[PDB]
């Protein structure tokens, strides 16, 4: 499927969504604007309700690891 | 009402109250100087307990934007 | 600090023992509250930057706190190095000139009170710490319900006077924040009195509130 | 202080670093309890009004006590320069004489003594303050049900010497108000004794009751 | 105090800002406690008249206290009148004499000690403002059931201290009333001990009691 | 202390009755609490060897403390014997050199500190004992759920200070342990500081968490 | 004390009113706990006999410990006429003998040190009257089931320290006794420790337990 | 009755308590000196806890006319 | 309706009787002597009660400002 | 029994428990300068507390002709 | 009646006794002596239980003031 | 998970807790200086209470090796 | 069992129990010095509450015989 | 009857049987030695249950001045 | 019995044990080397399950006086 089609399901752990985010982005080979934007702003917008707030309170500056760092106990 | 009484809501969202700090902010008959001295300290002090727990971590520098988004849902 | 030998020339007479005692009690023991500052200020009296750098180095120790006050003398020294173009801001603060020198510029005509600016470099940064160590914002300070005003004014000036506030601010505060944190049954008095009351007013209104 | 040199001249020596730090520590730590102007009259002894000045450095920042302080003391120069038409009220408060000029004053004959002066301006603001801190009206002063008279008296007489009344008014309140605050049984002594008795014997008379 | 000068006569030393703060500490602070009259009796060392009468000035302001200390003062003052027809009762008191007289007569051969006699009539004073504001008699001193022999003790020798009873009648206290008014699994051990007992006796037989 | 004389040559001033006093202060009644370092190296300002010795004799009776500090005076002046082929170990230590030897010592030049040099051996056994009688390990500081963070940060240094951890660990514990054992409210805004906060930056965020 | 005049030659320099009053502090206020004997010893640096009499004026009003330490004396001073056939007891005691004789017998060439000879009297005297009062036996000393090791250690080593036992004994308390009357939780560490610990592995072990 | 104990009825109307108090302020024996601080300060000290909050805005320097005027119908 | 007929109702705030009482005020046109009596008597007199009493507690100088600010809690 | 354990009884007339007392006081073997201070001290000190309460009053010049006088059916 | 027959009332105020005992004081009109004794003794032993207990505490000397001001709580 | 929070069970044998710690120890980021301090001290202070005791009973000087060799079976 | 654990019953003859503490004085490895002191204040220490109060009353000076005889039948 | 007749009744005041043991002595005419052992031993020997047991607590060398105080109380 | 077959009773004093394995190990003549096996392993292995665990954690160093000391409460 479309990096657009993939959400984190509502019990999945932040880090497999993301690793499933990131190999579908690997494989939608757009251009490195577009990644950059679908990075900053798809996998924020479809995370889980709990872990999308999370993610909401870094601001839009926010690199992965620290990403995937605010998410380890959601 | 006195600026150092608007207090937000306990689920008033962050904007709302924002409206009502500054629209009132703009009724209070102190100087300047003590005018930024409240837009620095009472609005992060009188933010409802979950919103200044976000608005605490940002640090003494967040520019207005900057406290808005982080408390987009809050 | 300096003394007339019986020569008649100014000489070293050190910081006395039980003196850098006493600044010890009041470095380890009052957890830089704001008195800190009146006492370093007093202790202090005819210090040489020699005599100075021997009180700091029991804020040594404390490496947060000696951390800001070593950050804020090197920035001051750099800004006297700014400003004038004698000594320099490692001479004034006395760690590289000698004795001689800090005794010659105190005691030349005019003086060049080295002692007394270093002095104040150290006093701006103790007070760097005491905001740091202060417990609450002034905005935190209210009076209890059964609390003499007397206490709640001692509280509210002591943390006012923990605060970076310039002196416009703290007018402000005094006048309008220290009615709003009052008791209701108190500050039905000091709102009664209006807004040009003079703390002296507020204080024999509210006596046994 | 003024000291006698080697010369036998009279000359400046500074008020100690750990007297100035005794006067610290009455100002911070004892709140203007009425026994900071006890303490201030002694710590001050033989104090030039550069010395005054000195200790008055450290009621600065007390904003409201030194406001009291320097109108008194501004008062008290105005009502000097009126009645003197040698020192101006400036002089005496030593914000304008010379060092020199102060000891000169203190050491003619006969002495003109500008410290005790000053001095007493400076216990007259001091008086002021203490009354404005003072937690409570000498009415408010009662003896608890199972207090001490001894312990009563202290608190009495405590607030009594925070409080304006003339010589006079304090005569009446101590034969009149005090053994009327007693509690009922202490009290019920004190009645018998009658008008006249003295502290010695309401005291003795009440002891452990 | 009188101190040699380098010309080698005798002359006044005053007695220091920091000696006088400690008087007023334990005037204070200590409320007439026993303590008050070693106290005095320490830092009046050497003291002149003109010395001990600037101590007086702080007991001025506990009125009562004041005024059993002057009326005590000014009855020895008569007493030495009466019985020498050289320093008269005010000179000796130092309201009348210079300070070169009182220094002069501590300082003749053999020395006439205006300084330690007046300092006499000033702790018979104090003994009797120290009576006065004892807050128990003797007999109200009493062990509590888990109170030790030692705290008992103490307690019992400071209110006998501040009790007016001579030394035959303390003796009598000491060997009678110290068993009767403590608890009864300590008297116990008291009265075993029979009447000779010393205190050191008593101590050790009702150590952890 | 080592003082000029009226001959200009140095002599010895003795460590006077009432700094010793100060010392057994610090000695008896803070319990080798980590303040008592600052406090000896404050009271010790230019004691010779035989001056530390003296303050020594009050380690004393502390027969655990005095053990360690015996060892640990005795383990430098051998490392001294060995690194030094003048004085001795004995003899900087002031055991066998005579007080002339020091303070000759002390004030050829170039100096030969054998003062500040033996009290940095005593301040090494001084830390010994500190650790010793350290109440806890660092690990055991934790904040209390309504326990200020002021307060939690200065039980924390005050315990960190008292551990035998090297700059290195202490700075690690110091951004890590400081944080871990913060309350779960409190320690949420340091978590969202993130790893670079200063102490000013924490304590600032967590005021009246 | 003794100090060298601008002649040369020794005189008396008397133990200051403000040292004097410490030592009433010390009398007074810590209740012959046993850092009374440090303090005393440390007060009394370079005391002559005069001095160390005029120190004893303030254990007069103790009327046991008074009683003890000059039978103490007493004592001693005949030990000392028993065994040297120069100052005969009640010279060393300096109640007989003049302020000269002292001075030249504690600056003759050997010294005769009457004074740190008679201030070992003392101690002695002190010594028992802080037996007597002291509050506990070692073996009432126990460690409570919440409270830490080290306030145990403090509380038991005190209390060795008030005790009549020989260093042997001491030694045997400070190995046995420690461990037995330990917590059942903190002694189970202690007993794994094996005989040979030392204080320091003692308290390293226990650490927080 | 004492001055001191003269003291204001929970419902007394304050021209009534005035009227007791300076009606005894006449037969006390006391100086004319201790006479002026007994009409500045137990006047004040001793009314109704509603009366007494009024009286105490009114400062120092208020006129017995200003504090009667001040608690009609209190 | 003349100035003497307004009255403020039972849970009337102050602000809107004061806001009624001076437009009437305006229209009654009486000379300045009766405006200035009017304004200091008939303004108390006609208010609630509660209002009243609040009113009589600040003595017969206030202004309208002293007015207002006492009443806005009424 | 000891003249410091005599206690006037709850009920009992104090000319009765000065005499239980001052004949007790003839077997106390204390010196007369010890009897002279329990005449004055004791005697006072354990009377009945409502005895005790007048004879305090009398002052401690009170002969013992006046304090049987005072306390006649106390 | 003559003054022996005068009693206080178990409930009459002792200034009330007072004043009827020496209006018939007065019409008695025995001579100086006499009523010394009479004004010292009779006064006394004809006042209530209560009463004649306070005025016994204050032993023989009283003076007429004393015994009334005495008995105000009577 | 932190080296600071990885405690041992409350049945967990020792030899499993030293794999836990030993095997987090490796993935800490902190210095060697500050992984030699951890060893030392955080593998007796988070053992288990009995096993704690166990440990502390043996010194500062212990190896792993001495600290299994006690704790097996505990 | 070590000495300073021994402690006479609750019921136990005080010779029953010299006894016993004797007896393990003899096992005790403490030096002949460190004896002394056990046999002076031990012996004490550990009596029973009957017996102990007993021994304390003959002071510090008393012998085992003297302990023993006033000890009988306690 | 003899001397070694004489008991202590179980309510007796020890002074009574003394009194009765001495005046027995008295009368027995036995020489001192033997009066020295008898005053010892049987008067000990003889006393109450109680009584016997204060004065064995006393020890052998007390005096029949000490023994009667010490049982005052039985 | 040879040595391998003692083994301590579950409620046997570890002293009755030490006896009967060293009586045994005495009769069981082995050679030095496997005595010292012998009296290092099989006296712990052979122990109950408390006194094993005590004597566990000894380690292995531990002297017979060591273990003996060791085991006296269990």
């Amino acid at each position: 499927t479309s990096i657009l089609d993939i959400r984190q399901g509502p019990k999945e752990p932040f880090r497999d969504y993301v690793d499933r985010f990131y190999k579908t982005l690997r494989a939608e080979q757009a251009s490195q604007e577009v990644k950059n934007w679908m990075t900053e702003t798809l996998l924020v917008q479809n995370a889980n309700p709990d872990c999308k707030t999370i993610l909401k309170a870094l601001g839009p500056g926010a690199t992965l690891e620290e990403m995937m760092t605010a998410c380890q106990g959601v």
